[PDB]
């Protein structure tokens, strides 16, 4: 009866997207349907997963994952933590990298973060799932969706504490 | 990489695509608190229709953020008739029902587009940490497409589909009804 819900204030949200995966999948003889597809993909996030399980990454939250696309996050207990979300991007991009050189494949991440409050939660009576809900998500979200193949694009906002810290971020602020 | 393998399985995606314009985070709003409380309340109320007999085929895969996922014809007991893809349809009108109780004492208009469509589909989890069960495939790609391209209160299904609604009894536009 009661919404499970704590709020959190400056946290750091990245939705790492693989954008050509739909156009990658198939479904016939070659790939037996569509579950080698799936194995790939299998294996790339589990690869990803295996990032949290460096200690450089501890701070780092899997939140879950949309179809090919990455939801983590550092915060759920200033800029640390948010150059911290910027180590993992660019180590999900050399995990896929070691993948495409391995399966014969071009992949490219397609990075969207952005930090600042957030209310994470469980909705739903039948499988609850642990959101990360608010705007600074949402935003996080359209950073990846409006974002550029390769690239991490970073709010105006979040490019500055970046700097603060050392990242140099191209003016649209992307980082590399 | 456990997997399972089904054929015609009704994968319908039901989304509120008013909601992220209502959502908001405010002192009268409580940060937007207030608000996943509503959404708590309508997905909650979602699920306790596949409590009722009528829809005991019914699964829910997930919902991706106020977006419902839910299907007919998963049922695991090796048997490979069109009744499933009737029952989807049956358990959307039943989401809207209930959209509309909610919308009527939280005084908001949210209206639901739906998103059906029937065919093979690979149900399996993927990844290691926090490992996530789904539906994958081509006719799931579809169905939310669907969704996607969809029409505010109304069910949007693709031409083959249609056509086994009309089998069974559903008016087809040109759209269910
Ligand atoms: C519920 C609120 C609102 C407005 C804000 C929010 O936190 C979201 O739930 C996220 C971003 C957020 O929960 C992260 C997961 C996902 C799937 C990326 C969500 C969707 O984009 C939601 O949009 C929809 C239409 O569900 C969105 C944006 O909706
Ligand atoms: C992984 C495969 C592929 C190509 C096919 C598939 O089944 C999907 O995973 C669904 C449809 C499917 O898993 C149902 C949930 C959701 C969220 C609707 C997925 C996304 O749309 C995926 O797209 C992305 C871009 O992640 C998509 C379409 O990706």
């Amino acid at each position: 009866e009661e919404l499970y819900h704590q709020s959190y204030d400056c946290v750091c949200v990245m939705f790492a997207s693989i954008p050509d995966f739909k156009e990658f999948y198939t479904e016939s003889d070659v790939n037996k349907e569509g579950l080698e597809c799936l194995r790939l993909l299998n294996e790339i996030i589990a690869d990803f997963d295996d990032l949290l399980s460096k200690p450089k990454f501890s701070g780092v939250e899997k939140i879950k994952t949309i179809g090919s696309t990455y939801m983590a996050a550092t915060g759920l207990s200033q800029y640390m933590h948010i150059g911290t979300m910027v180590e993992f991007a660019y180590a999900l991009v050399g995990k896929l990298d070691a993948i495409n050189k391995h399966s014969f494949n071009d992949f490219k991440l397609r990075v969207g973060i952005n930090h600042g409050p957030v209310i994470a939660g469980v909705i739903g009576a039948q499988k609850p799932q642990y959101d990360i809900w608010g705007n600074t998500v949402n935003v996080a979200s359209r950073m990846d969706s409006t974002g550029v193949l390769d690239k991490i694009q970073v709010t105006e906002e979040t490019s500055l504490i970046l700097q603060t810290l050392g990242y140099t971020c191209t003016c649209t602020y992307f980082v590399n």
